[PDB]
């Protein structure tokens, strides 16, 4: 089988491209989301296609986070991606310790059904605000949920062309309708689509120019959807 693999350096100091990564601390700790990971996996399939990323709707199954990555304050942390073409598998390492696996592949023939749906809110300080009591301390460059209703399962996010903040606030809707107390972070995820042409068509723009999109979370169906982005099945494990 063919194989690819990149490396990814990650600083969030203050002159760095990724310093909006410290906007993620969850409890004190500067976390790498688990979005991101998707990013860089989904980048090191493109870079192995001579595809950009817009170019190249894709399909993950069956991830699973193994660990936590902490971010350094200074300096940096190396993540790797390695790609096996045969099983469609790939797996994320820093230091040579197991972080994420999975099975990633181009979507042949995307569906654009999958990101329609059949057809009291409350304001984006608000919603950090209870974000904030539930244990979940975003920063400025993930505070994207603009305005979602008062039961979670509806809402619109800001879209800046950057797709680890855009899916993390997905994920942030996800854990809003929550009957569950306390921090909780992603263990694993059945499925996720992405579908680049799609999310360009949902995006629209508000009167601020703004560019949004809107958000729901199925419980019956245990799907979140926003823009060409598709989550199935998100799960999650208590953190101190």
């Amino acid at each position: 089988s063919n194989a690819s693999a990149a490396i990814y350096n990650i600083d969030t100091s203050s002159e760095s491209p990724d310093h909006y990564l410290v906007d993620h601390t969850l409890d004190g700790r500067v976390l790498f989301p688990a979005t991101g990971y998707l990013s860089i996996v989904w980048k090191t399939l493109a870079r192995a296609l001579g595809l950009g990323v817009e170019q190249l709707p894709v399909v993950f199954e069956d991830v699973v986070l193994h660990q936590a990555t902490i971010l350094p304050k200074t300096g940096t942390v190396s993540l790797e991606v390695r790609l096996l073409e045969a099983s469609r598998a790939f797996e994320v390492s820093e230091n040579g310790n197991l972080v994420v696996s999975g099975k990633v592949y181009q979507w042949d023939d995307p569906d654009p059904r999958l990101f329609d749906h059949p057809e009291l809110f409350l304001a984006q300080a608000e919603v950090y605000k209870e974000l904030r009591l539930r244990g979940y301390d975003y920063g400025p460059h993930f505070q994207g949920i603009l305005e979602a209703s008062l039961e979670g399962d509806s809402g619109r996010l800001l879209w800046k062309d950057n797709w680890v903040s855009f899916m993390d606030t997905m994920l942030q809707m996800s854990i809003l309708g929550s009957a569950k107390h306390g921090l909780y972070l992603p263990t694993r995820v059945t499925a996720i689509h992405i579908d680049p042409a799609t999310h360009r068509q949902k995006l629209y723009t508000l009167q601020d120019k703004a560019q949004v999109a809107d958000v729901v979370v199925s419980r019956w169906l245990r799907v979140t959807v926003a823009g060409g982005v598709h989550i199935s099945g998100l799960h999650t494990e208590s953190a101190p």
